[PDB]
């Protein structure tokens, strides 16, 4: 029954990186800019407190709208729930605002990641057993993820941060919006998008993440991308030469009537042999694609089924793949002014409790 009844104000440094002013406590030492302005206003430290080496973020402009003061809100609720070792959490988040009236900016702090999956595989051929073990880790993290009734949305190569020793965490989570510019042609940024969503068939659930693991664990067996659509119709295109032309089941689970309108005017194709697409590939990988790469959302398999599938036979443990606390997002049904989101935002901020 004994309780903190006050909080200790960290002392607080300031620098200019970035070309903006850096006010940090004195526990992150040896601040150095990274990512070259692409991870946005991001500085690589060392955080003497942990002795771990952290990656710092500063929000540039949280709360300069009402759309952006909940994005920012909405970045923080998450970031703060997530718990899990193949998932992006918080080491710490701070202002040197010592009250909301002054309260501005907002500090994140994680683990200092060196390469995405990207980097990786450019850099090596990869075995098998890497393949196996990282979408091994996707799953297991996805299936925290899903536990929690989060969708990522913009799973993607880039959205995985892999290390030396193979572990993998997955961060940049899609909870805004992807401008349908940025995802305009011949662009990565759409090769992973279930079809229903890249083309807004339906309302997506959860699955549209399967569908996205499905594309990168064949890209990583065959060292090629699935699905390089030159533009939303040519990738469709490519997507129903695989699976095959969707059946009536899925046909009235469409929409909108004129996509409806549209699928039935083309010529139908049968489902195509995945051993005949992935020669060469473990038996066992190709019949989880399959089960993976199925059109209709509702028929694909769970990232917790996924994990039990004998592919992962050498990694699964039953006891080693926890689940989310629940995760309320009302607020996302919830209308407030930018004061009153950066309120909200404020007191999570203050409110927050390092990991054990
Ligand atoms: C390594 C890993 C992935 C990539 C591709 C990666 C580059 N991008 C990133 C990257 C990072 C990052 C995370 C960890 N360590 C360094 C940078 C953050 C970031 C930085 C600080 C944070 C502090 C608290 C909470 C979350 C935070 C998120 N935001 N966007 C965008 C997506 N692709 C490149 C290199």
């Amino acid at each position: 029954h004994m309780l903190e009844m006050s909080q200790e104000r960290p002392t607080f440094y300031r620098q200019e990186l970035n070309k903006t002013i850096w006010e940090v406590p004195e526990r992150y030492q040896n601040l150095s800019p990274v990512g070259s302005g692409a991870y946005g206003s991001v500085c690589a430290a060392f955080d003497t407190k942990t002795g771990l080496r952290v990656a710092v973020k500063k929000l540039s402009r949280p709360f300069q709208s009402i759309i952006h003061a909940k994005r920012t809100y909405r970045e923080l609720r998450l970031l703060k729930h997530m718990k899990h070792e193949n998932v992006i959490g918080l080491l710490d988040v701070f202002t040197p605002a010592r009250s909301l009236e002054e309260f501005n900016d907002v500090y994140l702090v994680t683990h200092l990641m060196g390469a995405d999956l990207n980097n990786i595989v450019k850099c090596q051929k990869l075995t098998d057993d890497h393949v196996q073990f990282l979408i091994y880790q996707i799953l297991r993290g996805l299936k925290y993820i899903h536990s929690a009734d989060i969708i990522h949305r913009d799973l993607k190569p880039s959205n995985l941060a892999v290390n030396e020793d193979c572990e993998l965490k997955i961060l940049d989570f899609g909870l805004a919006r992807h401008t349908d510019d940025e995802m305009t042609g011949y662009v990565a940024t759409r090769w992973y998008r279930a079809p229903e969503i890249m083309l807004n068939w339906m309302h997506y659930n959860q699955t549209v993440d399967i569908w996205s693991v499905g594309c990168i664990m064949a890209e990583l067996l065959t060292g090629r991308t699935l699905f390089p659509g030159t533009d939303h119709i040519d990738q469709l295109k490519l997507i129903l030469r695989l699976v095959g032309t969707p059946g009536a089941e899925l046909l009235k689970k469409i929409s909108s009537e004129s996509a409806r309108n549209y699928i039935q005017s083309l010529t139908q194709m049968p489902k195509m042999n995945f051993a005949n697409v992935f020669i060469g590939a473990n038996p066992l990988a190709v019949d989880l694609l399959e089960k993976m790469l199925v059109l209709d959302s509702d028929k694909r398999i769970t990232a917790a089924q996924a994990l039990a599938h004998a592919y992962f036979a050498q990694y699964h443990d039953p006891d080693d793949e926890p689940v989310a606390d629940p995760y309320d997002q009302s607020f996302e049904s919830r209308d407030l002014l930018i004061d009153e989101w950066k309120s909200l935002t404020y007191d999570e901020v203050i409110s927050f409790v390092p990991p054990p």
